[PDB]
RNA sequence: UGUUCUGUGAACAC
RNA sequence: AUGUUCUGUGAACA
RNA sequence: AUGUUCUGUGAACAC
RNA sequence: AUGUUCUGUGAACAC
């Protein structure tokens, strides 16, 4: 009858089908499934929540798919290879700390030095505590900060450019954060997904910087991250061959990535609700099919 | 330093409440205290002000716990009536106050009886319930608010002029609104700007106006007055949990200088303040869990 | 469940 | 600028 | 991997 | 609750 809405029924059935996975999947997937299942599709507010819950479920699916294709043994080596490919370097937790402190010693006050003068400033003062220090190794550290936009660079006609630390990076805490963020950026760009615990170990040699690294990771997320993660997965699958044809999920993940995650977003049409619930249904089914058959 | 260690431990003990219950303002003020670096003199100064701030809010939270939200309106109007005052509704009060201005705008001096009749006569057509009694209660509200310059006469009715500063509607209504807020405060009632807008105007379009009034009544004396106000609430309720035990702690916290250019604390003063605020916030949590209402 | 990170606008006071 | 109140989301790890 | 040059969101060399 | 008296930062009465 005309009192029955066909879009509503497909949406409802998709959610019911997904709810069967609760009674396996990861804890984050379970939590996000529960959130979707609790959305009341008879209300406009619950329909808005269902759209965001579907997006959230989908973004988590892509993350888990990428992690399944990622070699944990080779993770550190790939990071440092990616860092070196940009002319950058990490000299170890102790030596990097000291190096960045020596950069602050030079530029805290707003002085403008040349790259050559800045490198030597650091190498000289660093050599006693760390004899391996060199113009090359310290040049790579300065390049890391350059790539991070830490410097205001002033060109001079037919001469070496002068470099000042920007006002916002003239403390150790601010400078080290941006430095850490830049290494995270390089990892992201190379399609590496590294946990806060792993990052703390890599950059500080302890597990006492999880929260600091977690803060940096979360500040680099945007609403474009879901769409970029799908493109990333495509690159991973092209590299691996794609036995399970996870490429079939592409237009579903794209649709989910195009959902507005803001809470003050325009509420969905009935067609949009059905399409989102079918998309997320297919995507979560694809993940479970992969775990069981193509592990 | 034994004083430093007690202070540090008190703050650590309080930091446990950030994990699970307390209100968002209590959480914000706990965070501020926890972030104070007690190894520095500047952080020790901040810790004293944060402890005071956290204590003043605890008194607010204690008062709110003795507050049934369903009975909040009835308790307000009961408190208003207890002072011989009255609120006749948003429409009728507006009209009444405008009629008071019609009489006294120019600086005329009328007797209370003449002023009441002036209003009742002109108000009766639009509002038939108007009376000498009901309008007398409104005039009393303005009297209690110090809106009138009163001139005594030997063996005769006193004359009353509106003070210069209240000879416009906006100024007179503000002071009128402030006086009802005052009465609520004195009866140990804590009402939000949104609730006040609804009570006094019948809409939510006067939040800011009421918020302005509330914030202007906020001074460094407020903390000490709020403690006396809680005492009145507890005397009315009987005080099963013996929240009166917190009185000298709240008094100590109320006596802290809230100015940023205040003399920095001694180690003894730091310990005492951290122990006082610890006991006070613990008293709030003990009350919520064991003596809920 | 625990341990963390992260996120919006609107008013008012000086 | 600084403060106060109200209001607003998701995410990571075991 | 390491080093050297250079005004580099990075280039070019050496071993 | 409401009303009446009154020079009330509020008193005293009635019902
Ligand atoms: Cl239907």
């Amino acid at each position: 009858n005309l009192g029955e809405n066909k879009h509503y029924e497909v949406a409802k059935k998709c959610v019911e089908d997904l709810a069967l996975y609760l009674k396996a999947l990861s804890r984050p997937m379970q939590r996000k499934l529960v959130t979707l299942v609790n959305c009341q599709l008879v209300e406009e507010e619950g329909r808005v929540r269902a759209m965001r819950a579907a997006r959230s479920l989908g973004e988590r699916t892509v993350t888990e798919l990428i992690l399944q294709h990622q070699n944990p043994q080779q993770l550190s080596a790939n990071l440092w290879a990616a860092v070196r490919a940009r002319g950058c370097q990490f000299l170890g937790p102790a030596m990097q700390e000291e190096a960045l402190k020596l950069v602050l010693l030079a530029l805290e006050d707003g002085s403008a030095l040349s790259r050559k003068v800045l490198v030597l400033f650091v190498v000289q003062r660093l050599e006693p505590r760390f004899p391996q220090a060199s113009k090359t190794s310290i040049g790579h550290v300065v390049q890391l900060l350059y790539r991070a936009s830490c410097f205001k660079v002033t060109k001079r006609d037919e001469d070496s450019s002068l470099m000042q630390l920007k006002e916002e990076f003239r403390s150790y805490e601010a400078l080290r954060r941006e430095h850490d963020a830049q290494i995270v950026h390089i990892a992201m760009e190379a399609g590496l997904r590294i946990s806060p615990e792993q990052w703390s170990s890599l950059l500080y040699g302890d597990l006492a910087h999880k929260s600091h690294m977690q803060s940096i990771i979360d500040k680099l997320q945007s609403p474009e991250s879901f769409a970029k993660s799908v493109q990333e997965l495509t690159i991973v699958l092209q590299r691996t061959g794609d036995p399970a044809n996870l490429n079939r999920l592409r237009p579903h993940l794209e649709l989910l990535a195009n959902i507005d995650p803001n809470p003050d977003a325009v509420s969905p049409t009935w067609e949009q609700l059905e399409n989102a619930m079918v998309a997320v249904k297919t995507v979560v089914h694809g993940l479970v099919d992969f775990i069981q058959n193509y592990s």
